[PDB]
């Protein structure tokens, strides 16, 4: 799990990497030159006593003020002390591990004039599994990130708490699990730390990473569901794709011919195939899962770029001498992106809810009602359709944007700001929802397989079935439900179905 | 502390204490008659070999069938069973026991044709203080909260488990702490148990009586906020509030005047205390806190009536002999009573977090920017302000309603739906942002007060002050904030100032 | 039509009738006194060289500074004139009569300080129908609806323009046809003019008379679905709601017994009535009807007596000799009880829609596939019932809540606002949805019931089956189908099935 | 205007231009052989009796069933007469015009099997400048836009009407003016008239121009901003926007670059131009206008896409003599488009406000209260800017995206819509806000620079003052002030500051 990192060119199947396991990870030596020269930028502009704004000048009287080094010493000490200010359930680790990653390849750029040996104790609190306690919310994603990053930056300074092997540490107890021991921040050191847009994006990716997971599933859900009620393939037909010429559709029809074949035993087993036209939520699922698809790029684009950014401020310029101040602290095309996914999620899971609904109807699956024998007695599936009915409709309301509001901070001089960080985290939730859905389906589509005695779909969809087989049974007679749904969600959670789709489909995959 | 019921009577404020705390109970003699009758029609029913839906008739081609009994035994148990589909994480000890309750309260009415010996076991589970599990998601409020109802309902029947002093038992294992053994259900219990609106109404609930307590601290919170920035007490004449004539803003000012009185050592230290005039936030008061009581008023109406209400389906009328198959399972009025307090519960945070920037804002608080002296190199509240921002703007979305939406269900018969627990169950997570404003707020205003060296406000609001002031101290240099906020949110929760409040304002206290 | 007013006591049926039709008034003379003592105690105010904000001072350097009588006079112009800066479509005059009563109405309550020579100048352009062009945006209801109430006062100067039998006039043009001729403004005046929340609460009261109508209509509505699919009565038996306690649900029962009676030569024509289950979208009628009836009821309160509040400001009290600010002009209040009302449009026209789609489904609505005979080659009302569906669907996002957001405005002086106006108007088109959803049902039933040959359902229905094929025939063979829906809805617009509902039921009727 | 049309190639620029104003179109002579091959393929197909569902059977009971030829023809009528079953107020000609060449452009491609003369009668129409009568509502844009298409295509048979001069015509009449004669449909041509995402894709692109005539306005207004309060040309350094790697941001900024310039006299004008720090609204501009960039681009690419579809169903392949049934008619890709649409508008519009509340305050703008001089008697530009905060806020609840919903529909086959319809034409409302805010930003910043006496900004921020000051003098005195919006706003509309902006920006400009 070494990792070399050029800084500024981690692509978006390395963050899923970064996200979904520890890291042991270098500097490559060809990083050096550009953060040094940055330092030097900086101790040059005190040595010759010069005033640089966000480098050794104080705040309100003092922002055109020049400061003692001691005191520029303790204003950064303050600043990340002050800056601490979040609130709400602490990240989980995999999390706090991408915000350090991405800090740590922002930083290692060379534009932010902060010491190689900083970026250097991130990288060991990263190798050694030391993740700094970062609370859920605080950030409006506008000029940063600023007290999710000060929460992370605390423990560098022997503040705060980290967490190690799942246990909360003192951050001296975790600095030295780290091999480190408290740091003292320079000019310009805090406002490198604190700055930028990595909360935001760490959010995002997590979103993302969660919305292609949940895309990939829905294709092999998909197909099977439309092998078990005897459903036709004339849908992925090329050429209807090609006619309408959108990409997001033609890579999924690509997909599904992919998974399903050209035919397979079941549905070589019944005279008609498609005799009758198919609902929508099938025969439509290229139009939809591609208009899915597409959206999820679309971020993926926004997201991939701004987790190689350089975000914080004032910026650096060692080739020019110069410092400037920008406002890529300013996340608004990181809560777009959020909000872009938003839709993605919710009308993967609007979907396959559908689908669900399809299979329950005796009128329209050609199976059993509830996908039980015995029905006078049994209820079977009913109120598992329930279930999957009441968390699609949940993501119905969290799909409102985050990325439309702003409220103004500090007298009115932080006066639009971005709610990225809002945008991001609903996602997780909504990734839920449709997971459990998508669990269900899952269930649902193997169950009435399974009442099609002895037929076998195709290779990747008979994978499909196996996987689920091998944690829950047919449903014979009315049993406790939820465990099988539990478990069913567990498998998706664990990327159970994703090799099934084919690779270079999805962003990160 | 012994509740003794009258079926259908329990108030808002009793609702309050069996949400805050054990309960131990009892049902009141007058309530056997109804109950009995009840049974005795049912066994009447089957004894005189007559059909009745939702009590001796199977389902599917078997709805108009009558059901051998021993088969009707099993097809309880197939109910439960099947039913319990629920999923994500268990309900809180403290939710679990409202169910409970309004479950009790509702079949002790004698519409539901339950044996007594039924209720009473809930009643053991109660009182023993032993709380069935049950997950979070997957009704949708129609025909009722078929899936959490059926968790809880597994225990009965030694299934499913249940939370003792904090840890998971077997079923069997919590049955024996309240001296029960596993039941057997009879016809009708099934659907009796399942069937009905307490898990969306206890959700609706748990809602209002954090929307009560929110709206109690923020007239404190607003009150020293006033006093901070020196504002003036005429916005709170009642001169100008029975002249609009609206009731929720004359309660509002009444107590806003209660705890702040005519003057104040701290108001009577300024020459000119109305000269100019306060902002919005400060002189509307009254306005915009009177809507958002009368909007919970609104909502506690309805929800207190659902909390009496006989929501099981089909009833039993024994006074006719007649059994007749409704829809109260419908949670429609508490699906709009939650959406209805989502919106008070958003402009009580919207309000308290203007007032925050207010206090930010040298030339609108008559205060050091951002409350702190030393502010060359002091940020003081600076990010803690946009932490308020942060948990504000969160609230617009989630805000949203759910009442709005619904999916057909089970091959279209459930075609329409309420989806009330949703509803309900956001209101937490907005409750927990506007919570953690108010907190910022009641940080910054005693703050605020301090720099008025010496001066104290009135004798409600003092205490306010030394509530706080017993966990986190005043702000001198910059210092690590989250530990504060943390401190002062938990102290709102516990209700440290919903004390400060005139008697009769609040619906539930 | 002449009412004579005695003001603060306008009914909801009052508000209506004014909101239908032209209306000539005139003051009770009852009312003079303390509308003349109001003036007289500004005038002593200024007689007396006192500094009164809102009364004498200037603004901003002047706000604390009396004005030159001169300047007093020219202030008054320029307020109306710079604050008249609204945009959009011209309100209709039914909307701007309103809006000028409720002016009428707040002003002679005597706490305003105007002459009332301008009030009687307003009351006289009522009373000729010249109607002050208003345009539809701008106010956020804070201060008050300062733009829309500054483009109607634009007249009383001889500025603007108004309609007039349907035409634009000038102001002089217009003034004259009222018999009246420009005015000049006195102290305070302008402010009295332009405070207050008149447009906002007439944006409302149009939304809630619309709820309303939309209600009386999906009663008759629904009743003739249950007839045309054969629909048992039993779901609106008296005691189930009773049981349950919700009054707008006891309520709403009561009306749907009230129109189809016990059963009727259609309900009588097939064996079973209660049989078979009915689905959630008849049987949850008195549920869902009944929430919805709630709500309006709830917002109905709150705008009943914001019609009578007294909402400028400063406030003049005579009595004691004091003119006091205070926040009437914040109309949240009004803001909350529009997007309560929009829950109640939302879900009236959802129910609607799934009955449509139940009297389409040949296997749930006993009727030919698409209510037309000879499916095979007519598709009869296959796209009227997309067209539904398109129109229920819209009102999800429109029921997003406006009381929510805010901005601050006037340098963070006003820095709380209602957005009341955009509450309000949101719903005139939520109610054009949700009738032509309900259009759509009623041609839909009509058919379905002309569909069992010859049998009529109740006394009430039958009317309502005959006003609607007075304007449109049985559908025989396809034939276009727009002009259909076009009638139905002018026919629900013009209230033609209002009367069927029992009376006292809802708020204004 | 001649347009020489190769199906299918449609530029963005192109269909700006059609929307734009009136065509002359004429299809290119490589269209023919395709159209007639798929004419020539469903003719054949009828000719051997062969069943081909969706050209020769009937409907229901015949859905596998084969159809009478004459009835073929009747059939033909009887779906486009039951299918123009939508409602709502009439589009405008501009509208229908850009439907109807997309239906031809789709036509054109020689997949439906339409004969030539029909298409020949839609271009006819076009070229006459005839427009047939489309109502607004109806579709939810899945199976096709069937209601407002079948609208369009009774002209074609004599019935329906059409506007013509701005005035109504019956259709007979309309297709004398455009030298036709009522038509007969022949098999499938129904379908492939009714078909497809033309009105759904003319909706949302109507927005996207719209969105992009505002961005273009919006730098401009930006920019004029930025010198009316001596912002700093800073934040727009390329070096900034290089280090983000946005290229949204970065095409921004070289465009804020572009119209501002390295300074200007008036920049030069103060001694320092950065010294300073300027609000976000200022300072994030490239940010935040870039994520607004890259939203519409990401929309304009499937738009663009979409226009150039082959939509209708089923599809001919003459080439294979097939005809397939797909499902192109879903459009969820541009329901998806236009709710990111929305996100653009939306932004775009809040940071102009805050620009605009940024330029009232005095402790901000370096400028009058108010933009106005002798403040203590005149409100200035006071109450246009409450204006702006209204319109503003009224974007966040209509960015609600309608992406997320659906409905089943026509008896649960149709059990899966996208909803496009309603998701582009909020779209036009949300520019009418956007696009009033901007019109109050450019009245301040004029004005504002007006009070830097005879100081003149960058080349082309000049051309902008004078576009403006065209029509709207300087603002002195307080005035009636709704009349320069409307001029404003009307400037805006006809694209006056579009050509300041560099060419290759924007996606159709």
């Amino acid at each position: 799990t070494e990792l070399t990192l050029k800084p500024g060119t981690l692509t978006l199947a390395q963050l899923r990497a970064i996200h979904a396991a520890p890291v042991r990870l270098q500097l490559d030596a060809s990083a050096a030159p550009a953060i040094d020269a940055s330092v030097a930028c900086v101790e040059q502009i005190i040595a010759e006593d010069r005033t640089a704004y966000g480098i050794n000048t104080g705040f309100g009287l003092l922002a055109s003020t020049r400061i003692a080094s001691h005191d520029l010493e303790n204003l950064q000490r303050s600043l990340v002390l002050s800056h601490a200010a979040g609130i709400g359930a602490p990240l989980d680790d995999d999390l706090v591990r991408l915000i350090m990653v991405l800090k740590i390849n922002s930083l290692s750029r060379g534009f932010s004039g902060i010491r190689r040996k900083v970026i250097d104790a991130l990288i060991a609190l990263v190798n050694a599994e030391v993740y700094p306690h970062i609370p859920l919310k605080g950030s409006v994603g506008a000029s940063g990130d600023l007290a999710p990053l000060a929460h992370m930056s605390l423990v560098l300074l022997g503040e705060g708490k980290a967490r190690y092997k799942g246990q909360w540490l003192s951050a001296t107890e975790a600095l030295a699990v780290a091999g480190l021991e408290p740091l003292t921040l320079a000019a310009k050191e805090g406002l490198a730390l604190l700055n930028g847009t990595q909360a935001s994006t760490a959010y995002a990716l997590r979103g993302l990473f969660y919305a292609e997971d949940l895309y990939a599933a829905a294709i092999a859900c998909g197909g099977l569901s439309v092998e078990a009620v005897l459903g036709s393939r004339s849908p992925f037909d090329a050429r209807i794709h090609e006619a309408r010429g959108q990409r997001g559709q033609i890579d999924t029809a690509a997909c599904f011919r992919d998974l399903l074949g050209d035919s397979s035993e079941v549905s070589l087993s019944h005279k008609n195939a498609d005799k009758v036209q198919d609902p929508y939520s099938l025969r439509c699922q290229p139009q939809v899962m591609g208009a899915c698809l597409t959206q999820l790029r679309q971020a993926a684009e926004v997201l991939g770029i701004e987790a190689n950014a350089v975000s914080d401020n004032p910026l650096v310029f060692a080739a020019e001498g110069d410092v400037i101040s920008g406002g890529n602290g300013h996340a608004e095309p990181v809560a777009m992106a959020a909000d872009n996914l938003a839709l993605a999620i919710a009308e993967i899971g609007s979907l396959s809810e559908r689908r669900i609904s399809l299979m329950m109807d005796k009128h329209m699956s050609q199976l059993p009602p509830f996908l039980v024998e015995n029905g006078g007695v049994n209820s079977g599936f009913m109120i598992a359709q329930v279930t999957a009915a009441a968390l699609a409709s949940e993501n119905k309301a969290l799909s409102h944007p985050h990325s439309v509001d702003s409220l103004p901070t500090s007298a009115n001089q932080e006066d639009h700001v971005s709610m990225a960080p809002a945008a991001g985290k609903r996602l997780w939730e909504m990734a839920e929802n449709t997971r459990g859905v998508l669990a269900i389906e899952w269930l649902g589509a193997c169950q009435g397989l399974d009442l099609r005695k002895g037929l076998k779909t195709s290779a990747k969809l008979e994978k499909a079935r196996q996987a689920l087989r091998s944690e829950v049974a047919h449903y014979d007679r009315d049993r406790f439900f939820a465990p099988d749904i539990e478990k069913a969600v567990e498998l998706l959670a664990k990327g159970s179905l994703t090799g099934l789709l084919p690779a270079g489909v999805l962003p990160s995959l």
